[PDB]
């Protein structure tokens, strides 16, 4: 239970990326149906999204996925085995594919530490990612479906920090091909803000670490 938000809620923090000037030099394809900025793209290489009114490809550019909230419509919440409630795809997914933005409240470290002590006592789950410079996307109360995605020691998805119009935002990308019905997973230890509490890992993998965080 949470409020669904279409976009992040900025509380007491602004996660400015520091860089702004972005022009591709990767060129428009003549076909309307063929995508513009692919793996060559200068901006994509530094994990920055193109700006629509400056990009050499304009509307052909597929390096604006967060900006344009170009999420996938497969995602389905389901009764996960031992893990509670998880999320899978009804449709096959290819590697490198943008899946969903991770949404929530953007809060400072002290604001989150406050919320942890003041409000998130005797809580069995942990809904938040490190963003930047000790800023946190908290999704305990507000967020999207990306909050139901479980941990794996062997993940098929990955949280990527992007500069979008001067602002850092986190997007979920596939690491491998995934067929219909398969649950989405990522490695928490990377992104999850270090909390004193530890949890047994039920990801069910040969070389499972046995612990989360
Ligand atoms: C961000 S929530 C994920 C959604 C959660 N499954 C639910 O039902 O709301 C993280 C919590 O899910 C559970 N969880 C996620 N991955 C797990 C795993 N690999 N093994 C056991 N529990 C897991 C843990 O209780 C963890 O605190
Ligand atoms: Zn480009
Ligand atoms: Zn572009
Ligand atoms: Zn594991």
């Amino acid at each position: 239970s949470y409020k669904k938000i279409r976009s992040n809620v900025y509380v007491d923090v602004k996660p400015l990326s520091g860089y702004e000037a972005t022009t591709c030099n990767c060129k428009k394809p003549d076909d309307d149906t063929r995508k513009g900025c692919v793996d060559d793209c200068l901006n994509r290489m530094i994990f920055a999204e193109c700006s629509p009114n400056t990009c050499p490809c304009g509307e052909q550019c597929c390096n604006q996925r967060i900006q344009r909230h170009e999420w996938v419509q497969c995602l389905e919440r389901f009764r996960a085995e031992e893990k509670g409630w998880g999320i899978r795809t009804k449709e096959p997914l290819k590697a490198g594919q943008f899946i969903i933005e991770y949404l929530g409240e953007v809060v400072s470290e002290q604001e989150f530490r406050n919320r942890m002590i003041e409000q998130y006592h005797n809580h069995s789950d942990h809904y938040c990612l490190n963003l930047d410079s000790g800023m946190v996307i908290d999704s305990y109360r507000m967020g999207n479906e990306a909050r139901f995605i479980n941990h794996s020691c062997d993940p098929n998805c990955e949280m990527q920090k992007w500069s979008v119009n001067g602002v850092y935002r986190i997007g979920l990308y596939a690491l491998k091909d995934m067929p219909a019905g398969t649950e989405l997973t990522y490695d928490y230890n990377f992104h999850m803000f270090n909390v004193e509490k530890q949890q047994l890992c039920k990801c069910g993998f040969e070389k499972c670490r046995g612990i989360i965080g």
